[PDB]
């Protein structure tokens, strides 16, 4: 669910999902069009694609369970939708973690008209 993914992002990064990632660039949160601005945005693009692979699942509301096994996120057994949503969100959090070194506040609240360039999943 949206709230769980926000917790997973805070644990990984130390940044609150809202407002650090909720409006970042051309793909994070509401959005998803044009050429991703940077590596963090590419994380959101992949995440957006990952959700798109699951048209009959509801990632905002569906709650999954996960644990930590060496500080590592480990998705636990639930429904097939919940399992698949978890793996999507786990990849995004890790991706954000991996790219904190290039995170830029200038891409926060990025303008929609500046998101141009087709990019398929
Ligand atoms: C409670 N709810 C309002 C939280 C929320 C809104 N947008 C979010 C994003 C967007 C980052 C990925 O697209 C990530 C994690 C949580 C949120």
């Amino acid at each position: 669910s949206l709230l769980e993914f926000g917790k997973m992002i805070l644990e990984e990064t130390g940044k609150l999902a809202i407002p650090s990632y909720s409006s970042y660039g051309c793909y994070c949160g509401w959005g998803g069009k044009g050429t991703p601005k940077d590596a963090t945005d590419r994380c959101c693009f992949v995440h957006d694609c990952c959700y798109g692979n699951l048209p009959d699942c509801n990632p905002k509301s569906d709650r999954y369970k996960y644990k930590r096994v060496n500080g590592a996120i480990v998705c636990e057994k639930g429904t097939s939708c919940e399992n698949r949503i978890c793996e999507c969100d786990k990849a995004a959090a890790i991706c954000f973690r991996q790219n904190l070194n290039t995170y830029s506040k200038k891409y926060m609240l990025y303008p929609d008209f500046l998101c141009k360039g087709e990019l398929k999943c």
